[PDB]
C-alpha cells in the first residue's frame, strides 16, 4: 500500500494551467465565434465529454485547431476552460445560463449539477 500525497493532484493541475499561461506545448485553439482559446489536449479531454469524444478518434487527434457551435457564448466557454485548469468555478446570477449551456455543451455533467444547485439555491 503505497504513501499518498494529497496536494501532489492540485500542484500538478497549478503547473498545468502555469504552462497554458505561458503557452507552453499547447496544442489546440478553440475557436469561439469572435475569440480564440489555447488549451491542452490531454486537460480538455479529462475534463469534458465533448473533447474526449472528438481527440480519442484517431480521425481527429491530431486536429490543432476546432470551432465551436457558433451560438456557443465565448464568456461561458472562457469560465469553463479557467474551471477546467483550476478546479474554481466563476458563477454569478449574470453568466449561470450562459455558463450552465456550455457545460451542457461540453459535456461537464458536475458543472451542470452545480449549476442546477445554484438555481435551486437562488
Ligand atoms: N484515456 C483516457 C481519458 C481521458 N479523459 N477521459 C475521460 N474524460 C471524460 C469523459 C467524459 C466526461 C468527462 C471527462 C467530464 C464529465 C462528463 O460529463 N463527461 C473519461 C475516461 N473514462 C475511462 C473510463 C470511463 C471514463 C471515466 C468515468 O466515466 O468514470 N477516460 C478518459
Ligand atoms: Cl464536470
Amino acid at each position: 500500500s503505497q504513501i499518498q500525497f494529497t496536494r501532489h493532484a492540485s500542484d500538478v493541475l497549478l503547473n498545468l494551467n502555469r504552462l497554458r499561461s505561458r503557452d507552453i506545448l499547447t496544442d489546440v485553439v478553440i475557436v469561439v465565434s469572435r475569440e480564440q482559446f489555447r488549451a491542452h489536449k490531454t486537460v480538455l479531454m479529462a475534463c469534458s465529454g465533448l473533447f474526449y469524444s472528438i481527440f480519442t478518434d484517431q480521425l481527429k487527434r491530431n486536429l490543432s485547431v476546432i470551432n465551436l457551435d457558433p451560438e456557443i457564448n465565448p464568456e461561458g466557454f472562457n469560465i469553463l476552460l479557467d474551471f477546467m485548469y483550476t478546479s474554481r468555478l466563476n458563477l454569478r446570477e449574470g453568466n449561470i445560463m450562459a455558463v450552465m449551456a456550455t457545460a451542457m455543451y461540453l459535456q461537464m455533467e458536475h458543472v451542470v449539477d452545480t449549476c442546477r444547485k445554484f438555481i435551486k439555491a437562488s
